[PDB]
């Protein structure tokens, strides 16, 4: 039965968040994690926050192809979701950092993202009267507890609770027959059938490993832009050229555009190009509908996050940096 | 007695929001109005929402000298809050909007802010398919209720919730004397005698009418900019040349920088500069510091907002335009 080949293949998302290990998620560490997501004085401009370009209320994402970040810069990747991201091998899209606390520290320092550094957010940090006190709940075995690292730990925990349980698919791997639709069943059937789970199991759905985008069939330098060869760039070995991380399928239906570069905007489209350029096959129009159909059975409970009332500045907080 | 002179001239805010003349709060307007107040999609490059520049977790401002806007364009003015905007007598820093429906089409057509459309607006509220039944259950009486004119009314009343009762000063102003400091109620005391009342009195501590900035001594071309008449740009009438609303002084301790041109950082500088150009006198460092401990008195309940968990895209939903 299809029910028993997906449940060995697949497992639902649990609904308490991961331990981290060696990030010990007190109510004081996440609760310092979701103010520093949601504030924009992360950036250098003090207009950009993880939340711009993860937004919760959007899936974790931006919704754009690619995202803009200080100076109105194009970048050249589509933000993938934070949501379920705790549950991923390793981040963005080539799989450069280890784990949701190695990640923060980028978007932090790109030119193209928040365009800040980390000695000018400590300073910020110190210079705004509520947060060295909540710091020190969060970290209080340190003596110098506002540090860059600690930032990053803080919002690896927070961002541990952004997990979405109880996905229509979820309640089916549990034993609901009922909780998808006859037609989502067909889609899973067609999506075990054809190969796709291969790359796309487990928890996540997703996030399991590197794999060229293109094993059969070149997707074209609009869909592959060629200056983009993926984990080759972190490892420089030619077998890594055009490799990139699986993505998590979970929310993909409310994640678009789709692929790294972010010019896919439809899911059916990027079903049809996922089974020509990864399997050598041409999915019809009916199998790729109903592939859809249970995609959208990925979509769990939304984050119901409350939008942090963030501490003011004071007089020594560094002004904005829009240039 | 100070505590009776002022219970004649201010009042607290009430706790609970203000009704607005035909225009009537139910939930589900309320609900609409909070996820529309939070929606990037009201911006031309879906990734600019009202919360970017009135960040609820930041005293409903920016914390920049004037805000930027698409494109990153920065603009001419520093933005107000809307915390507490729904007791001003005419929104804008020149009053050219009548209320709060009336000044939200401003921002989402400004080309320097959003640089939306109506047209465009509807349509992507359209396409999106989770949108047009809470605008049925908002507009129930409606045959067309995705329009502009509803979008306005019901960020109208997600903004009259954004009140902030229970500041220290209010709690004083229902009689309890401890609740202010005794250097709080010198401040006010300076405050009181020295005129500020004329034009900072009432709920809001101001937004009661129209006065020069610059009564007795010009600010000078950084703060005041020459270009910027305020109300005159409005009226037409000489008498308006660099006329200005006054601003509520709720929550000014948190949302600075200050004066319509946000060239002023620091609030004891705001205080000094107030008393050369309105009142033509020199408040002592020593009088600054205590005015501005009573305007810390000012600082209400931030609002508790759940970020919105929005509606997700259809495949016909307009692409964002970014140029
Ligand atoms: C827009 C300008 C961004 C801002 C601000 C932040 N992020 Fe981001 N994020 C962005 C992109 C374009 C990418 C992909 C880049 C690549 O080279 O692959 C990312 C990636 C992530 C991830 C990885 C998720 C995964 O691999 O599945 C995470 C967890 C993430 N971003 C988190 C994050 C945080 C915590 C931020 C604030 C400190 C932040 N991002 C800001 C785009 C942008
Ligand atoms: C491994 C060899 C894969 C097989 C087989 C399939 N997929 Fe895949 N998928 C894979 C990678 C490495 C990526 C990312 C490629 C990139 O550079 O962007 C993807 C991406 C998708 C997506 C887009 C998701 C998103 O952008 O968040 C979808 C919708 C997707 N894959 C679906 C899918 C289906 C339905 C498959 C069977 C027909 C399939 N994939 C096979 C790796 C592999
Ligand atoms: C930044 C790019 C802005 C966006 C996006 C929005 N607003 Fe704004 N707001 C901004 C400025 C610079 C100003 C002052 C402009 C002037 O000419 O005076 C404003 C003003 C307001 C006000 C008036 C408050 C008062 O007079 O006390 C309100 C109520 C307001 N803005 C609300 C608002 C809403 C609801 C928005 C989304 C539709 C929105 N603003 C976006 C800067 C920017
Ligand atoms: C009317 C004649 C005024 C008197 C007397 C005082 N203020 Fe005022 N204030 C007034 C206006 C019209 C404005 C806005 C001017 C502009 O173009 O920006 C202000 C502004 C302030 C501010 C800044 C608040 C903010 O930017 O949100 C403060 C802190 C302020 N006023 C304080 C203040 C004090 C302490 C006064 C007595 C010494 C005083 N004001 C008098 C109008 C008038
Ligand atoms: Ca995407
Ligand atoms: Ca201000």
């Amino acid at each position: 039965d299809v029910m028993k080949r997906a449940q060995g293949l697949f497992k639902p998302i649990p609904a308490k968040p991961p331990v981290m290990k060696d990030n010990p998620a007190s109510p004081s560490r996440v609760e310092l994690g979701r103010m520093l997501f949601f504030d924009p004085r992360l950036s250098a401009s003090h207009l950009i926050s993880c939340n711009t370009c993860h937004n919760v209320g959007l899936g974790g994402t931006d919704i754009l192809e690619t995202s803009i970040g200080h100076g109105w810069q194009k970048g050249p990747r589509n933000s993938p979701t934070v949501l379920n991201a705790v549950y991923n091998i390793a981040q963005f899209w080539d799989g450069r950092a280890e784990d949701l606390a190695a990640q923060a520290k980028g978007p932090v320092q790109a030119s193209v993202e928040m365009n800040n550094k980390p000695e000018n957010l400590v300073a910020t940090l110190k210079s705004i009267p509520g947060y060295p006190p909540l710091f020190r709940k969060a970290f209080p075995g340190q003596g110098d507890p506002v540090t860059f690292d600690n930032v990053a730990k803080a919002i690896e925990v927070f961002e541990a609770t952004l997990v979405t349980p109880d996905a229509p698919f979820d309640k089916y791997l549990k034993g609901n027959r009922k909780a998808i639709s006859s037609t989502a069943e067909q889609g899973l059937a067609l999506f075990l059938d054809k190969g796709c789970a291969a790359c796309h199991s487990g928890v996540n759905m997703g996030g399991t490993g590197y794999f060229p985008f293109g094993v059969r069939e070149d997707p074209g330098p609009v869909v592959r832009p060629v200056d983009d060869t993926g984990r080759y760039k972190v490892t420089s070995t030619a077998a890594d050229k055009y490799v990139f991380r699986s993505p998590s399928l979970r929310n993909v239906a409310i994640t678009m555009p789709y692929f790294h570069s972010g010019k896919v905007w439809k899911l059916k489209d990027a079903v049809k190009i996922m089974g020509s350029a990864q399997l050598g096959i041409s999915i019809t129009d009916a199998d790729a509908d109903k592939i859809v159909t249970f995609l959208n059975t990925l979509t769990g409970a939304q984050p119901k996050v409350m939008h942090p009332v963030l501490p003011p500045n004071s007089d020594d907080t560094p002004r904005p940096v829009s240039n």
